[PDB]
């Protein structure tokens, strides 16, 4: 009946596939450290493969009304992202090694960046919807910065293993992350521009990518040990 549905049928395995490999490498392994890094990177498809699942049986789905139409939105991707997004986050703050105040600045900040986005994507005046944007995108290229500059500077100072390994994430994390925002524009939450299949299809990439991919980067290291 939607034709998007078939996306979040496929993302669902995905996501579920995901979780069962992960849970699968994650038995045995006994170095604490290591199990820091299985039990953050097993959450995250386990908790998209539940929001997933919420979209695909309607349950996330909500019909905002704003430029005199009624748009779909599927809420349950910021339920989503709200506890997943920090977690990623989570992940490279271990493997560097970084502070706790800067762990809590990345937090907070991702969190203002879900938050706001949330609050675009059910706002009922259009044009508020992009204050919004403008304001969750600058929380994000405050994330992309530390990533990127704080972050990148304190891993050179690491064994090789970790530095390298980072150096991807990183790199995967600032091109995928720095995708959604585009997509939302352009999409159902935005301009309308591109029909929800295909939107449905762009987010489901992305989140594979950034979730189960950036997981088998990790976990495939011997930095994490």
């Amino acid at each position: 009946g939607r034709p998007e549905w078939i996306w979040l049928a496929l993302g669902t395995a995905l996501m579920g596939l995901g979780t069962l490999y992960f849970l699968v490498k994650g038995m045995g392994v006994s170095d604490p450290d290591a199990k820091k890094f299985y039990a953050i990177t097993t959450l995250v498809p386990a908790i998209a493969f539940t929001m997933y699942l919420s979209m695909l049986l309607g349950y996330g789905l909500t019909m905002v009304p704003f430029g005199g139409e009624q748009n779909p939105i599927y809420w349950a991707r910021y339920a989503d992202w709200l506890f997943t997004t920090p977690l990623l986050l989570l992940d490279l703050a271990l493997l560097v090694d970084a502070d706790q105040g800067t762990i809590l600045a990345l937090v907070g900040a991702d969190g203002i960046m879900i938050g706001t986005g949330l609050v675009g994507a059910l706002t009922k005046v259009y044009s508020y919807r992009f204050v919004w944007w403008a304001i969750s995108t600058a929380a994000m290229l405050y994330i992309l910065y530390v990533l990127f500059f704080g972050f990148t500077s304190k891993a050179e100072s690491m064994r090789p293993e970790v530095a390298s390994t980072f150096k991807v994430l990183r790199n995967v994390t600032v091109v995928l992350w720095s995708a959604y925002p585009v997509v939302w524009l352009i999409g159902s939450e935005g301009a309308g521009i591109v029909p929800l299949n295909i939107e449905t299809l762009l987010f489901m990439v992305l989140d594979v990518s950034a979730k189960v991919g950036f997981g088998l980067i990790l976990l495939r290291s011997r930095a994490i040990f």
